[PDB]
């Protein structure tokens, strides 16, 4: 029992973290096989960031200008290319610590662990969710760029995120490992406002099932609702509309607890309309939306 | 910016996790140098747990009865001894992945990361605090015993906790790495109620400073208080009494923000008396007490 915002064990990612320096800018890189992945803004100076022409900037850069350091050993850069907003630095040595890996572009609402790094060194790990507005509410400071988001399935690390930017609102924007930003963000020091941050309804329901499994049941009511009735409430409270796909993925939680998905929706409806009335659910005084139904199942069963 | 419940990167601990089987009981072990540390209840059967005589049970156990598996390779057990509530299994091979380490007995209020494991395999990592009543509000299921709590200072892992037990209230009790339980708990399947879980006042203040640093300032008021006046409020709200030692450790946060510790105490006093009035602080609708002043400094500066 107990329910925690659990991150994946970061070991497999730690062995991939390197430091990339280009000129006077130092950020993190991800070394997998003989390639180092890093945000292309490593080639920029603070002045360049206002309106960078990355292709023009990359012309003035040679393989020797990219300093890649793994722990304390230097990697020899034998190739460089730009793929969208990431630089792929071909090095002469395959990372001996490269885990089994995939590059995945996650959907909004999906969660992942972040291994926050500075100068190629890991400082901490935390669980995040790709917000519906394609930002992540992370914890990053200057130098954290290049830190990656990932998920792990047994021995395979699915890298899904690379941190690039902090928006003026303190929220974070980044790319998948092909260098494509999540959301409409560009890697430019320009004000880019994020869209409405809606609540990930399916995740809140998944977390409500986790609460029932772990003992917190006060919020269960004598009511039920329909997907349409629930969505009227979800729209008013800036919750993502619930679909039959969401109901389907909540099926294993509904089966374990014996609480129909629409019955749980009615509990969520009442929680939205009446608040928590000073009470808590899994030690939280608000509705947690950064646990997917898969995370709840995984944590509640002990998947390693 | 952004503030997260960050755990230490778990890599150094992952390379120490092994599976220990004694008879039909399998739990986690911590392999450092040529020793494997695990809860002594690994020698128990479910019947034995009701009233175990560990010395009598250990007599019937030989080195060959302890099966220690690291990943998929078997460790040869050349010695066994019981130190308080832990078993130290001397193996013939030093763990090649043993990081620099220390065994530390933490104080209540101090935080640590937990690498939850099942059958010697890590499932996740999360940040915890040793509650003032010496329990931890973790996330553990059957088979998680032997999972360890730790802190990391650059390259040195300070192991502070080993999970042993789940109390009937769903909270967790365990030992330091010398096998001494935190709190009055015994490794017996008997109802052991925990004491009052008070709030770690110094940590809530540290988290309030983290909120100010990151932009959440709505709770700052035009008031101040004294340690004695604050403690009258802290006692009523089952908060730990604040001492001058606590004020001293909040000094670097007070200096960075320019908000005197007693002024922050007055904001906390008002938050206790009036609640949050539907608002949030660092995305939380309650006062977070599982970030020490050291954690706030570390996260807010980027210590790797
Ligand atoms: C200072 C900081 C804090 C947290 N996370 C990231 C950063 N860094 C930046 O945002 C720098 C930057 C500026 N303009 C466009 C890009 Cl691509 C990157
Ligand atoms: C089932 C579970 C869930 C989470 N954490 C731990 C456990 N296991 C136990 O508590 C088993 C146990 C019983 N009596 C005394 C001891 Cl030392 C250990």
């Amino acid at each position: 029992s107990g329910f925690r915002k659990m991150a994946f064990p970061s070991g497999k990612v730690e062995g991939c973290m390197v430091q990339v320096t280009c000129g006077t800018t130092t950020l993190n890189g991800l070394w997998l096989d003989d390639v180092v992945y890093c945000p292309r803004h490593v080639i920029c100076t603070s002045e360049d960031m206002l309106n960078p022409n990355y292709e023009d900037l990359l012309i003035r850069k040679s393989n020797h200008n990219f300093l890649v350091q793994a722990g304390n050993v230097q990697l020899r850069v034998i190739g460089h290319s730009m793929q969208n907003c990431v630089l792929k630095l071909k090095v002469d040595t395959a990372n001996p610590k490269t885990p089994k890996y995939k590059f995945v572009r996650i959907q909004p609402g999906q969660t992942f662990s972040v291994l926050a790094c500075y100068n190629g060194s890991p400082s901490g790990v935390y669980q995040c969710a790709m917000r519906p507005n394609f930002t992540i509410k992370g914890s990053f400071l200057n130098g954290s760029c290049g830190s990656v988001g990932f998920n792990i399935d047994y021995d395979c690390v699915s890298f899904c995120y690379m941190h690039h930017m902090e928006l003026p609102t303190g929220v974070h924007a980044g790319t998948d490992l092909e260098g494509n930003f999540y959301g409409p963000f560009v890697d430019r020091q320009t004000a880019q406002a994020a869209g409405t941050d809606t609540t990930i309804t399916v995740n809140v329901l998944a977390w409500l099932y986790a609460a029932v499994i772990n003992g917190d049941r006060w919020f269960l009511n004598r009511f039920t609702t329909t997907l349409n009735d629930f969505n009227l409430v979800a729209m008013k409270y800036n919750y993502e509309p619930l679909t039959q796909d969401h109901v389907d993925i909540l099926g294993p939680l509904s089966a374990q607890t014996g609480i129909a998905v629409l019955d749980m929706c009615a509990s969520l409806k009442e929680l939205l309309q009446n608040g928590m009335n000073g009470r808590t659910i899994l030690g939280s005084a608000l509705l947690e939306d950064e646990f997917t139904p898969f995370d709840v199942v995984r944590q509640c069963s002990g998947v390693t």
